[PDB]
């Protein structure tokens, strides 16, 4: 079945199918005692929207501007943000759009439907594998729960920062041990955070000789939920890096953080230039830590199962085995294949280049720029099949997204 995405306007009726009120995956944890539910939309088959700010977290628990020292200087901070039906309509359809965005194009659409289709590896209960809350989410009405539903993804408005975007797994043993969990995303559709980029194709002074300067440029937000759906999928599959650094003075991995190093896990999920010289030694490191955690899952817990159920199919589809019912085999050829398009292929940087969108260089920015506004909802500004880079506007070739053009509107911080 070609993958459709699910409009829904904001007002939509609860139907308990596509449409519900949702009890926080975070719930028991005493930071959100009495939060929701919250009405959420599956816009994909175990992709769900909740137009909410993402307050689940120590660190995103308070939305006020911080009474700490900022952690970053680029931060814009409105409490208010997305407290009102109309807000929440509108965030709700700039997601809808920017997902009809990523299907747009094959390599956004196989995105996608992985997300959709790669549900963690269940417990096994009497045999069979069995749904926990680390694969779905609670209908909540009256204080009852009505339904567990499938989920994969649910997809917030943003944190403290509202220009900030980040990813949560659930449950941290399975983000890490190959069994996968479900993944929250904070994203915000229409507060970015610019970044400079070398450019020649911009309106410049006569007397500058040499054109091809650092210009500012807007990020497409269809990258940015991208580079989090990257995440997602790395969290899915149990394969999260984010115990480990990458040392650009020395090209080695350490488990603490040194004076120019990166996570791991956005070295990877950023790409470009800064993954095309890894070692040969971490990459089967990283290779050989995924097929161990594999091949124990395997024997431990898969072929504990004793009943062929719609679950089972699902993980055969999501992880390459052979062998029976009972005595299945990790496939150590099909799992390397997909283990590293997931890993290597899959990346911002690569996404990008397919969607004709500019990104920076580096993941980490070598200065602030403060944020700016762009409402993503008018098809002059930014389209689904080209984002800010329309052809019939004149606006190929990046144009679009350069930080001057009138639809990126400032911020009075
Ligand atoms: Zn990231």
């Amino acid at each position: 079945m070609k993958l459709e995405i699910n409009k829904f306007n904001y007002n939509d009726p609860i139907d308990g199918i596509n449409v519900i009120t949702m009890r926080p995956p975070r719930h028991s944890d005493k930071i959100n005692k009495g939060k929701g539910p919250f009405k959420a939309f599956q816009v994909i088959k175990n992709i769900w929207i909740v137009p909410e700010r993402y307050n689940f977290t120590n660190n995103t628990n308070d939305l006020n501007i911080p009474s700490e020292p900022i952690m970053e200087a680029d931060a814009i901070y409105n409490p208010n943000y997305l407290n009102t039906p109309s807000e929440k309509d509108e965030f709700l359809q700039g997601v809808i759009k920017v997902l009809e965005r990523i299907k747009s194009k094959p390599e956004g659409e196989k995105l996608l439907e992985l997300i959709s289709s790669s549900i963690p590896l269940p417990l096994v209960s009497n045999g069979a594998l069995t749904l926990s809350d680390n694969e779905t989410i609670a209908y909540q009405e009256n204080n009852n729960i009505v339904s567990n539903l499938q989920a994969n993804l649910v997809i917030y408005g943003p944190g403290p920062d509202i220009a900030n975007n980040a990813t949560y797994g659930l449950y941290s043993t399975p983000i890490s041990n190959g069994e996968g969990t479900l993944s929250e995303v904070s994203f915000s559709p229409f507060y970015l955070k610019p970044f400079d980029e070398s450019y020649g194709n911009y309106r410049s002074l006569v007397n500058i000789v040499n054109k091809f300067v650092k210009r500012e440029f807007a990020p497409d937000p269809a990258s940015t939920l991208m580079h989090e759906l990257v995440h997602v999928t790395h969290n899915l599959y149990g394969i999260s890096n984010r115990n480990f650094y990458y040392n650009f003075d020395t090209g080695k991995i350490e488990t603490s953080r040194q004076q120019n190093s990166l996570i791991f896990e956005e070295l990877l999920t950023f790409g470009g230039i800064d993954s095309k010289a890894i070692s040969s030694l971490i990459i089967k490191k990283i290779i050989e830590t995924a097929k161990n955690n594999y091949t124990t899952l395997i024997s431990e817990r898969l072929n504990t199962v004793t009943v062929e159920n719609d679950l089972l199919k699902y993980i055969k589809n999501k992880i390459p085995v052979q062998g029976r019912l009972g005595n299945f085999k990790l496939d150590t050829a099909e799992f390397e294949k997909k283990l590293n398009t997931i890993l290597f292929v899959l990346n911002e940087s690569n996404l990008a280049q397919r969607f004709s969108i500019l990104v920076r260089k580096h993941y980490l920015k070598e200065r602030p720029i403060d944020p700016i506004y762009v409402n993503i909802l008018d098809d002059n500004s930014y389209s689904t099949l080209e984002g800010f880079n329309i052809s019939s506007q004149g606006s190929n070739d990046f144009q679009g997204q350069l930080l001057e053009s009138s639809y990126f509107e400032k911020i009075e911080s």
